């Protein structure tokens, strides 16, 4: 129950998982808490400790803005932060299997929230079930995010730009050093990811101080050539520069800007995150990772291009209704309480919203695209329109573009489409299979029956946690022992993919071609 690591011994506690038992290390810090010099500066090297840290107990999470959309709703609410928010932030959590494992793959989570929240701690990144189930040791870590992990200004170190992906990577560095006195294999890493954490594990597979620190990936909902995942150096300095004048800060000297915004107090920056930029919208990212020059090089769409990546399998991913849940963050005519039936000129001022920047011409061929029905007078049409508009754009043509180049260089890739809607949903039911809610079924959340799911739903969590075991474990997402139907490897030309779901799970061919033609082609000239 006290594991010594390369800094100090640690206490974990035992947990009482499925009649079997977990041992958790909660809340073990993996870097100097970046206060004061140290805030906007990459993560610096933890100090040696003599005492018996006690992590029995998520710690602080980091500082971010909080959804307030809709105080009370669990649908909103379960993102938000469970833990009091603070800089002193970099921490992470360890769930080893009992008995102590001798060689166990390790699985290591990286959350999503826009890389403006987002928190380690939160109810369904729970890595106990995973650890019971399936003998994996479950890593997951806190980063920086919002302006205090991915402020940048180029090339100067005071505040360089993705500074929560170097946190992410010295937690990677961590198990390396330390996973091995855990019981697990620092050999077997496979990095998994949600929509920014997605992005994060992609750009993980795209730096070179990442490649040793790894085995595989998974990707689910997000990827870094999603427009939202990497923000322009163009764009990052006139948004440091914004925040600088919003906080009094404007000053020539550039560092001095830095030490100028490092007296001000964590709230009064989090302020003007959200002004920065003059136009937002429910999909801003208005400080994200950038071609800094140190964890990226070059611009990650060339870098993918040209197969300057990591060489390994990885597993993508996303789910059948990505767009819907930001319709009711800005869009007019939606609303969770309703089933959100839009008009024509509703549509085009989501458009609006969702595009601001964007040429009335290339709004108008968004509208071309989406809005030849196969019945015109449905009258839901609009309403599902506007959803795989953002969804296609945002998430799911980005996620297919990255498989079919990352494929291109030999290595094996499976893509699935999660097309589930969980019967504890707390949004209504035109939204779907929303963005974020494949994630409790991969963290095997429905194999407690204590807790309200469908048997199918057990059966599916069961099978989707066997399938990213040995895709950890082995590099193939099989299930080989109940007769299911095999996941067959992604190939550039006839683009295969599994379908997640309850009923049938079905091979099937080209998902939203003729969409992300649009997206991937055509749009990006407009
Ligand atoms: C780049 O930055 C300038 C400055 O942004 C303004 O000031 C910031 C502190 C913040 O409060 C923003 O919301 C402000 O808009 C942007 O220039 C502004 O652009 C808007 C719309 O184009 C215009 O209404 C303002 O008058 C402009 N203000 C000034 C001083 O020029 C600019 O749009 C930003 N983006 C780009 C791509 O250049
Ligand atoms: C669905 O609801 C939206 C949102 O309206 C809010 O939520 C409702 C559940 C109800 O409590 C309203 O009083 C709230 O204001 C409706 O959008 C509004 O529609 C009216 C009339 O069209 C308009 O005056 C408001 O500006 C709209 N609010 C917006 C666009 O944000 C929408 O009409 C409802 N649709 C259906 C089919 O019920
Ligand atoms: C107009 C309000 C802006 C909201 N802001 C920019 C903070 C984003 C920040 C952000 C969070 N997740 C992202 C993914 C991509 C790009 C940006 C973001 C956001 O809270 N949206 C809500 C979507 C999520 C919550 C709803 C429940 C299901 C999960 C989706
Ligand atoms: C660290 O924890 C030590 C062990 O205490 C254990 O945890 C607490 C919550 C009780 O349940 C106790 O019975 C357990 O054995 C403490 O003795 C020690 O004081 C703690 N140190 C610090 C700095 O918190
Ligand atoms: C764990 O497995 C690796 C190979 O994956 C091996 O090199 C290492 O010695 C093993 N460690 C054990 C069994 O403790
Ligand atoms: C001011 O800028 C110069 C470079 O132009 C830099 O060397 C110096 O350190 C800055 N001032 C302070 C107090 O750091
Ligand atoms: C396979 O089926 C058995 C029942 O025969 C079930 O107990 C087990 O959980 C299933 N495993 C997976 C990975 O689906």
């Amino acid at each position: 129950i006290i594991i010594a690591t390369k800094n100090g011994k640690v206490r974990g506690m035992q947990l009482t998982v499925f009649g079997g038992t977990v041992t958790a290390f909660l809340g073990i810090p993996y870097a100097q808490p970046p206060l004061g010099r140290l805030r906007f500066k990459k993560p610096q090297s933890l100090t040696k400790w003599s005492d018996i840290w006690n992590a029995t107990k998520y710690a602080n999470s980091c500082c971010q803005n909080i959804d307030q959309s809709f105080p009370g709703f669990h649908g909103s609410e379960m993102w938000n932060p469970n833990t009091d928010l603070s800089e002193d932030c970099l921490y992470l959590n360890v769930w080893i299997p009992a008995p102590k494992p001798k060689n166990a793959t390790v699985l290591i989570w990286i959350y999503g929230g826009g890389f403006q929240t987002g928190t380690s701690s939160l109810h369904v990144y729970d890595g106990k079930f995973l650890a019971r189930v399936e003998r994996v040791i479950v890593v997951s870590m806190n980063y920086r995010v919002g302006a205090l992990g991915f402020l940048a200004l180029p090339g100067n170190p005071e505040a360089p730009g993705n500074m929560g992906l170097f946190d992410q990577q010295l937690a990677l560095q961590w198990v390396q050093k330390n996973i091995a006195a855990f019981g697990g294999n620092p050999k077997s890493v496979t990095l998994f990811g949600e929509s920014a954490g997605a992005a994060s594990v992609s750009l993980h597979l795209l730096s070179p101080g990442s490649h040793s620190l790894f085995t595989r990936a998974i990707l689910q909902s997000g990827s870094f050539n999603a427009p939202w995942a990497v923000t322009s150096l163009y764009e990052a300095r006139n948004r440091t520069l914004n925040l600088a004048k919003l906080t009094g800060c404007s000053r020539e000297n550039e560092t001095e800007i830095i030490k100028c915004l490092r007296n001000k107090d964590p709230q009064e920056i989090l302020l003007n995150e959200a002004f920065v930029v003059p136009y937002g919208t429910p999909l801003s990212v208005n400080f994200g990772p950038t071609v800094d020059g140190d964890f990226l090089t070059d611009m990650p769409d060339i870098l993918l291009e040209l197969g300057q990546f990591k060489k390994t399998q990885i597993l993508v991913g996303v789910n059948k209704d990505e767009g819907t849940a930001f319709l009711v963050y800005g869009a007019p005519g939606f609303s969770k309480d309703n089933n959100s039936i839009i008009t024509r000129k509703e549509f085009q001022e989501g458009l609006k919203i969702f595009f601001p920047g964007v040429s009335e011409f290339g709004k108008e061929s968004i509208l071309f695209h989406y809005t030849d029905w196969v019945d015109d007078q449905r009258p839901e049409n609009y309403r599902e329109a506007l959803g795989d508009v953002v969804g296609d754009y945002n998430f799911i043509c980005p996620a297919l573009e990255f498989t079919k180049k990352f494929s291109e260089w030999g290595n094996n890739a499976f893509f699935y489409y999660f097309e589930h809607r969980s019967s504890k949903l707390p949004w209504p039911e035109w939204m779907g299979v929303m963005h974020g809610y494949e994630i409790e079924f991969v963290f095997g959340l429905p194999l407690e029956r204590r807790d309200q799911y469908t048997k199918a739903e057990e059966i599916l969590s069961r099978s989707i946690v066997k399938r990213w075991a040995n895709f950890a474990k082995y590099g193939n997402p099989q299930e080989t022992q109940n007769q299911s139907t095999s996941w067959p490897v992604f190939k550039s030309t006839e683009q295969k993919y599994l379908t997640l779901n309850t009923e049938s799970t079905r091979i099937m061919t080209k998902l939203r071609a003729q969409q992300c033609r649009f997206w991937t082609s055509f749009f990006p000239k407009v």
